């Protein structure tokens, strides 16, 4: 039973609200022509392989408006019948060639107000349903609305939802199915080959009338009561060429065409809440400066226990930490480091190049094309294009940009020419993904985020200059620089991640084998516990360049669980230390004061500062009303810290360069035995063409061997891999330094004598963990005065 | 001039003795069957593509028996048609199908004796020009043999030269015209298919009377004059399959059918000398037992100089000393670990495996089908034997065969079942070879030479129960474990290589930073050589890694140099300690006796035993007539001696997995625009189909998801490089165990106090030192002895 009555869940109360707003007995489409399909013979638009296909009798009749008379029950042209194209050229050339949408060739043009893009690889029919089940609710939620000067009454027609699937062979067969279910996709429409031309993508638009109404564990359920029209393009590529290539068909193609204004990021997973595309809407409504905003992006627990899944509640603690300290100060000071692919929107005008040719977009799209096997088929349509980029001189950085991705994006709209562009961040907007539950997908997931960072911030500090032409007010930009500082300081924190890692472990570790505190097995387990660090650290690497996650997830859940322990052992030692100063201040005597306990280095440093951190962090939940993450996913967070810092750091640098392309890329006869047992060849005969071979082959051998002098450009591949293993080099190198120096780990004990190190190196010591704790809490408070800024501006924006 | 009059060089006078022991005038060809062919249709043999074509009327002319008046000059029928077939089944099936060479064909049947089998990987023709007259020298020494009972006149009727060409469109072209020169190879005969069936092989066999009168540089001469005729078969491979299939085309397919004795293995560019093969011939046939032998290879030195090229000439000191010492230990024992591929020798009839089907050649040709993609073409004719050979259950050496390569043969044939074999070398067989003068292709040379030798090493030794049941006297089987015994020794100090080095270089380096003598750089200059060695080591292993040794050339180049350089401040700091420690000896006073000498740890470890060992070579090389190359060659090969432990040791093992294979390996339709407008399109029109796949889709997506439940076998590329991963860990585990007992260097520090850990470390690194010297020193006496009673066993076997 595919089709079932309409029920509401406990949380969708709200949706039967807007359902009564909805009248749902006006919704007749407007009338377009269609193009003549004879039987066949069919009439293609502009010369271009256009068929407008009847959909199934059956998804009609389930439609209100259908009589069982009429021959086609009388619904609309656009509810009557499916459209599809076939598009040859590509993403450079859509807008170029007579493509034209459905929604645009109405005889009176429709104006769009929000494209949803949504993208998709090879995922499940359910992740698909739950984000079209959001999409649909955000639309009717949309539609309902009343004393709206934009919405209301058909508003579904200034929405276009476009779903851009990657790889006509590699996407699921339930989905497929799915949005055959919806009506959008036909199996016998797609044609291969048009005019000799290869089909780049083919596009499937329908104005479907069909509602999920629930989405279970494994099945979906899809009715056709109380559902509000939709548009949907489908538009299935040919051949799988990443993400970057989805979004030029979403933007450089499809976007020209439409001219959409607030296009927003979806990915298949990602459930929206009822209302935040409004609220995303409306964030880029009230303020005319911003041209980018973000949402609140919140982790499932529905069938996950707190013990089970460690993993998936310290991903929880990362995420609400992020949305409640880092995302809020960044949109204060109007520059995010990041906006998420899962859930976002971008202002479409603000994305466009300049006249030069120069603008974030070209930036974006540069990526792709510099970082692939450099084989271009000269039969492609856009082999000018490409060559003609390849031809061009790249730097490391543009030749580098694959890793920021969308991140570049960001710095590019703020440190425009002459434009004043803003980025903001909106916590009414809400919206639901799953995290990865395996150890080996979290890794690979983990790698590109932390590449992407890097180089984002790398990138945007060193041309931080770029901002001084644009036209921001002067207090804007010097709050913009110290934003950019404060970057600068994370980043450097960030490099020195490993190091700083290990010199806190072994000072915490071998202060407890100091005779003066009464702990007999310190000094054996300090032992023991170097030397496993040791080997997990040169494990790591060694699996990094040589395995894949997948294959060897023993070893990195192996290594994480001793990380954990170390980390508990590490606190326990900390504690030990802690109360151990105490105890001798008070057995020193002659009273004690508040100045004492705040002149103590190890107290202070060990206590009051991770004790301000976790205070800092407390408030910090509690002001935004959301603090039970504080309690339910704070330790499996703490307890893996120390592995974001080493497993996924480790294999993101081993793994920069991403090779996805491999290596590289006339028969002389053919005998075939006739009836009799002879053999039908073609072999020379005449003396004189063996004599010419043979005097041929006397010249071919008898001549010098010129020098080769090839001097050929080389594959790309070995660029990148030399790049990523100076980038390791340069790590490691840093961080040896930095270790040496704090421990007097190197040759630098032999300039010092048997009894100097011990208090030189004591001394260093204190100095880097008094210097590391608290640069961790004085960024702490940084991010919390910025958050309560964003509450207080916020509300003042709100009684507004 | 491809042709020019017969010239005698300076050192070709012995050439000039055979010409006139030879008549030259009678070499008329035995008589044999044609195919006919008509014109076109060729009567195959056996229902096989066979063509009997006539050479180059000029070729012909060539030939002294070459008559104007004569349709074909006169010439028998082998001189006048070259024969071509094309092999279809492959080696397994070779001598199975009905498959016929010309030599066994002709009316009275030619029992080989001497297969002089040469392999080819496009290489230029000035290689196989060097290779192909130094085995015509042979022959013509063999030719003019009078008093022999095996050899003279018509001797080159029992010798057959077959070149295995892998991969057809990977032969150098300039080769392939110096065959066709020879009149073997014709152009328009091969055919890329026959009876729908792909020809695996194509064979070219002639009797040429072409002889190679002088190699230049550049050119390659060829003339007729005083030339003895040679039986030539050139097989070329369709695709290439590494040399392991060029072996089973020599061995399992071509052997079968010619059932030779004494197989001589040769390789491109090794020039054997005018004697050689007869030499080899007389050491198999003197003692029966004898199944295997090798010769000794030299490095050419032509036109390099002796600054200008410091690797050719570390080369040329390692060859040198290889033969003179190692080589005669092993045949003296009666077991060579490895006999060269370049240029060795087999009894055909000690490699047949038994009855049950288990021998030599069975496990080693095992390791290609084992290591290779498996992904099988159900097309193949040996698709039966390669599927049940991957349906066997492999343990870790049958899957990891590979790495031991011809190695593996040696330890076969002397512990075999029931027989009595022994491996035996020869110095008067002498065969000269270029050397790699490039970095980057002397450590892809050096990487499956290190590989193998390790492999097979530990095979043998794991294995060595396995000479109980060998037929030898009890006698043999001891001494052959005392042969084992010192293997293992060997193997042992091989594994710790890397590690002695490191504790060697920082004892050294450390020892003159005391301040008892007079040094002031010493500590700052062993501080910065610590922190340049610990760079370069990880480096190198990022490198062998990540990159190709082709491409980060001077990378290595630089380590190397640095190293030099280090090896050298070493053997200055030794000389210094050592002169410091003499000086205290006469400072100390009260005479001075042999006793204190011998007494005195640093002078008798340093000095002593160095010198033992220099002097051991020096009379080594000196007792064999070769002194040169202690001179010439010996400080090059000393100051690159640590390159070869820490650079070549670490790409080897980095590199254990040689995965040559990539990864893994319907058109909806077609529109064809008509002459008008309208596309010509083939989609559903009828309602019934229509409604009937709308439900399809609707039941497709209805269903619950099952379980995948794959548990498939997955590819091998992932356990090779698991094994390599595993192998490199425990590598580095146990070399810093090692180290860390014996500078202190990890947490054991902590179990000492301030004054203690001194003095404990300083002794433990003169233990450390004396041990390592003296082991050296006595593994060079063993070898010592070893090499001269090779030479007093070789004078009286030539007495008798
Ligand atoms: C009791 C609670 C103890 C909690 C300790 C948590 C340590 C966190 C360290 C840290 O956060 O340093 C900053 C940096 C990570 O930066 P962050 O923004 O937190 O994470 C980014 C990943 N998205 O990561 C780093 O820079 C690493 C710096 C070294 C961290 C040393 C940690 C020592 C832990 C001592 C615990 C003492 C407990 C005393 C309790 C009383
Ligand atoms: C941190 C220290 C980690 C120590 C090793 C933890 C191993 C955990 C484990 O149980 O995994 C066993 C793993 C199974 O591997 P397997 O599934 O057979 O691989 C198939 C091919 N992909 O692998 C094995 O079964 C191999 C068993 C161990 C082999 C020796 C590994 C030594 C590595 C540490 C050396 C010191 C550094
Ligand atoms: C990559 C991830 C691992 C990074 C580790 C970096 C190590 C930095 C070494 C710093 C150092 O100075 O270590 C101490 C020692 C030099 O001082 P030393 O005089 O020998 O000992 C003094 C004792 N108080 O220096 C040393 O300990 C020498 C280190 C060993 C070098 C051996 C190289 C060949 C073998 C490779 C082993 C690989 C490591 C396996 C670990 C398990
Ligand atoms: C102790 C805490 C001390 C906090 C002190 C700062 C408090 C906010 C002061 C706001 C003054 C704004 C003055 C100004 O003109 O700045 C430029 C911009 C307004 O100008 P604009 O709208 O861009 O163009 C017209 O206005 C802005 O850009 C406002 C940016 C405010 C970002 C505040 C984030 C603070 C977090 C770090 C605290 C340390
Ligand atoms: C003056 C002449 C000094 C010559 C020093 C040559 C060192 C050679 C060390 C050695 O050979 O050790 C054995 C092993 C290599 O074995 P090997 O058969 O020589 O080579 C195989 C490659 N085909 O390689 C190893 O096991 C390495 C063992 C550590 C080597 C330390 C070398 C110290 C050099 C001290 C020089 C002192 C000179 C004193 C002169 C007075
Ligand atoms: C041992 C220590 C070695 C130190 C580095 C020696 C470099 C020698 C050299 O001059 O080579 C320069 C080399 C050129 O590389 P390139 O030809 O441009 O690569 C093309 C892509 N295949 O590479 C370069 O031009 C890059 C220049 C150096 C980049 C920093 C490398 C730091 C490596 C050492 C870190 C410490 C460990
Ligand atoms: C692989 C090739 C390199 C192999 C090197 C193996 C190193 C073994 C280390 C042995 C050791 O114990 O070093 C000393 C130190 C522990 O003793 P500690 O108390 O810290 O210092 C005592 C000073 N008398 O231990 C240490 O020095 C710690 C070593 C650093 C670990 C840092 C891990 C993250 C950064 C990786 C840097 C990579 C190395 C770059 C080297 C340049
Ligand atoms: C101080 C130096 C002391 C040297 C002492 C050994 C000198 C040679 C003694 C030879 C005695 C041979 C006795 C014997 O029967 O051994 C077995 C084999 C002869 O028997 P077989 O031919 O195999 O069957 C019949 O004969 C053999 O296998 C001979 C094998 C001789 C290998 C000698 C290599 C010595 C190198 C290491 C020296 C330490």
């Amino acid at each position: 039973q595919a089709f079932i009555p309409h029920v509401y869940d406990e949380e969708d109360n709200d949706e039967q609200e807007y359902d009564q707003r909805i009248q749902y007995n006006q919704f007749q489409g407007d009338h377009f022509d269609l193009a003549a399909i004879s039987y066949t013979r069919a009439t293609g638009l502009n010369g271009h392989l256009v068929l407008d296909c009847p959909v199934a009798d059956e998804l009609l009749s389930k439609f209100p408006d259908y009589n069982p008379a009429e021959k086609s029950g009388g619904l609309s042209r656009e509810f009557a019948f499916m459209r599809y194209t076939a598009v040859t050229c590509g993403p450079s050339n859509f807008y170029r060639d007579a493509y034209i949408l459905r929604p645009v060739h109405y005889p009176i043009p429709r104006q769009t107000e929000l494209m949803i893009v949504i993208t998709m690889y090879n995922e499940d029919d359910i992740l698909l349903g739950r984000t079209l089940k959001g999409v649909f609710k955000n639309i009717k939620y949309l539609e309902s609305k009343a004393r709206s000067s934009t919405w209301g009454k058909d508003s579904w027609k200034k929405i276009v939802v476009c779903i851009v699937s990657d790889g006509r062979t590699k996407i699921n067969e339930r989905a497929q199915a799915l949005l055959a279910g919806l009506g959008v996709y036909q199996e016998g429409l797609a044609k291969s080959r048009v005019d000799d031309k290869k089909v780049q993508a083919h596009m499937f638009e329908y104005t479907t009338r069909v509602g999920i109404s629930k989405v279970t564990d494994d099945v979906v359920k899809l009715t056709t009561e109380k559902v509000v029209p939709v548009q949907m393009l489908f538009c299935l590529k040919e051949t799988n060429a990443k993400k970057i290539n989805s979004h030029r068909w979403c933007f450089q193609a499809i976007g020209q065409v439409l001219d959409p204004k607030i296009v927003v990021l979806l990915d298949c997973g990602t459930q929206p809440s009822g209302r935040s595309l409004y609220e995303l809407w409306k964030e880029f409504d009230r303020d005319h400066r911003v041209a980018g905003a973000c949402g609140e992006i919140t982790t499932s627990l529905k069938k996950r226990q707190m013990i089970t899944n460690p993993l998936v509640y310290g991903q929880n603690f990362e995420y609400k930490i992020s949305n409640i300290l880092d995302k809020p100060t960044e949109s204060s000071f109007g520059f995010i480091s990041v906006l998420p692919g899962a859930f976002s929107a971008y202002r479409f005008i603000a994305l466009q190049n300049d006249i030069n040719g120069v603008g974030p977009l070209e930036k974006y799209f540069k990526g792709e094309f510099l970082h692939s096997s450099g084989e271009l088929d000269p039969n492609d349509d856009e082999f000018q294009m490409k060559h003609l980029m390849l031809k061009e001189e790249a730097g490391i950085f543009t030749s580098n940009m694959y890793l920021a991705e969308d991140r570049i994006l960001c710095f590019e709209l703020v440190a425009k020419r002459g434009c004043n562009w803003l980025l903001r961040y909106c916590k009414s907007a809400r919206a639901e993904t799953d995290v990865p539950e395996g150890l080996a997908e979290f890794i690979l997931q983990r790698r590109r985020w932390l590449n992407g960072s890097f180089f984002a911030a790398i990138y945007s500090l060193v041309h931080f200059y770029k901002v001084w032409t644009s036209s921001h007010s002067f207090g804007r930009k010097i709050f913009l620089h110290i934003e950019f500082f404060y970057q600068l300081i994370n980043l450097i924190v960030s490099w020195f991640s490993i190091g700083s890692y290990f010199l806190v472990f072994r000072i915490l570790t071998t202060s407890l084998g100091d005779k003066a505190l009464g702990f007999a097995p310190g000094k054996i387990l300090s032992v023991i516990f170097l030397w496993l660090y040791l080997a997990s650290i040169v494990t790591t690497f060694v699996l990094s360049f040589g395995n894949k996650p997948k294959g060897t997830e023993k070893f990195y859940v192996t290594i994480v669980i001793f990380f954990a322990i170390l980390m508990a052992y590490m606190i326990f030692a900390a504690i030990f230390m802690a109360v151990h100063s105490i105890q001798d201040i008070y057995r020193s005597g002659t009273r004690i004061t508040v100045s004492l306990f705040f002149q103590n280095s190890e107290f202070r440093d060990l206590v009051v500062a991770t004790s301000s951190t976790y205070a800092l962090y407390f408030l910090a939940s509690f002001l935004y009303f959301e603090p039970w993450h504080m309690f339910t996913s704070f330790v499996q967070y703490i307890l893996l810290s120390p592995s974001y810092v080493n497993v996924l750091n480790i294999y993101a640098f081993c793994n920069i360069d991403d090779i996805s392309w491999g290596t590289k890329g006339k028969s002389l006869g053919e005998a075939k035995l006739r009836e009799d047992g002879t053999f039908d060849v073609s072999v020379p005969i005449s003396k004189e063409q063996i004599n010419q071979s043979y005097l041929d082959q006397l010249e071919k051998i008898r001549d010098p061997a010129p020098p080769e002098e090839k001097v050929l450009v080389t594959n790309t591949e070995d660029y990148y891999a030399f790049i990523r293993s100076m980038t390791v080099l340069v790590w490691m190198f840093t961080n040896f330094v930095v270790i040496a120096l704090v421990l007097e780990t190197g040759g630098f004990n032999q300039f010092v004598e048997a009894t100097d190190l011990a208090n030189l190196k004591s001394n260093r010591a204190a100095v880097f963990l008094t210097v590391i704790l608290w640069t961790v809490a004085f960024m702490a408070l940084f991010r919390f005065i910025g958050c309560i800024y964003y509450l207080i501006t916020r509300l003042g924006r709100e009684i507004k």
